[PDB]
């Protein structure tokens, strides 16, 4: 093996850009490296609240992806036309680094060796998919076996329960994967409180922001997902009040021009996996905002070339 090789035991940006090189030409990281990483990482998130709160000073950014579904070579498109994360190039991925996609190895040992070159500005929120559930069915447990070991897999399913469930940028921005919430009066008080480091359960506020989805109509629906709910403007409009909040934004589902705008503006979904499946020929997008002004701006971007593997090919 002369792959990538960590510097002391630990990440730094040469690793990185090996790694990158090194998994755009289709091959493995050695496994104790990427044990290494696993352990570090999960020491890194055991730390943070389930609530990240952030602060953008006024000439800062930082850049909101969204599910990103083990497209490898879209994620690297993303850094060459963003630029690479670093202290002044900050990154949220917004859940869904994993499933689906063929290369969900590569995409979650990237943004792990990021989230160790740069805790204080890379960001990593659980989605939907990162749960046992969903990796038994839908692809990544069994792309972690077929590279790795089923043991690799339980320690990256250990890592994932302990991804923060959203993030509050400046007290006015609020992201999660999934949306807003089954009941009314929730505060962000009480998404710091939850108890994260557990598969979510049936019901209840860990389930509704890995789950949730927004509707045009006021109220609230049962989920044609079959878990958590729809919730309509009215319900944002509480939200956003009781919590002295500005907008949310949100990931969890394709859009033909990679993001939407709903609820007058409260309510905004990011999708960064273009081309999703090979086949919905979707865009994508990723939002920036900065210190000075909070306001989306969305930038859009197509599929680029990656190895013939078809998705879902270990399910
Ligand atoms: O992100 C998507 O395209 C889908 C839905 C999502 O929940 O985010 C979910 C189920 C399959 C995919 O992940
Ligand atoms: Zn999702
Ligand atoms: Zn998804």
């Amino acid at each position: 093996y002369s792959g990538p090789k960590l510097e002391d035991g630990k990440v730094t940006i040469s690793f990185m850009k090996e790694l990158m090189q090194w998994y755009k030409d289709q091959k493995k990281l050695h496994r104790k490296c990427a044990y290494q990483i696993l352990v570090q990482v999960k020491e890194v998130l055991s730390k943070l609240s389930t609530l990240v709160e952030t602060t953008l000073k006024e000439t800062e950014k930082i850049t909101v992806c969204g599910d990103t579904h083990g497209q490898f070579y879209d994620l690297l498109n993303i850094f060459e036309l963003n630029g690479l994360p670093s202290e002044t190039n900050p990154y949220i991925f917004n859940g869904d680094f994993v499933d689906r996609g063929s290369f969900s190895v590569e995409v979650i040992l990237t943004l792990f060796g990021f989230k160790l070159l740069y805790p204080d500005h890379f960001h990593l929120l659980r989605g939907n998919h990162e749960t046992d559930n969903m990796n038994q069915i839908y692809g990544f447990e069994g792309e972690v076996k077929a590279k790795y070991t089923a043991q690799m897999y339980e320690l990256f399913s250990e890592v994932f329960e302990w991804l923060p469930l959203a993030q509050c940028i400046n007290g006015k921005v609020l992201i999660m994967h999934g949306g807003l919430f089954s009941e009314d009066g929730v505060t962000l008080d009480d998404i710091r409180k939850i108890e994260r480091n557990r598969q979510p359960p049936d019901s209840g506020p860990m389930c509704d922001l890995l789950w949730s989805d927004p509707q045009p109509q006021n109220g609230r629906s049962i989920s044609k997902r079959g878990v958590s709910c729809q919730f309509g403007p009215d319900v944002t409009k509480a939200f956003l009040e009781e919590n002295n909040l500005d907008y949310i934004i949100r990931s969890h589902e394709v859009k033909a021009e990679g993001y939407e705008v709903a609820h007058g503006g409260r309510c905004v979904t990011v999708f960064s996996a273009p081309n999703y499946c090979d086949q919905m020929g979707n865009k994508a997008s990723y939002i920036h905002l900065q210190g000075s002004d909070l306001r989306p701006q969305f930038h859009q971007f197509t599929a680029v070339p990656h190895p013939n593997v078809k998705p879902m090919a270990y399910a």
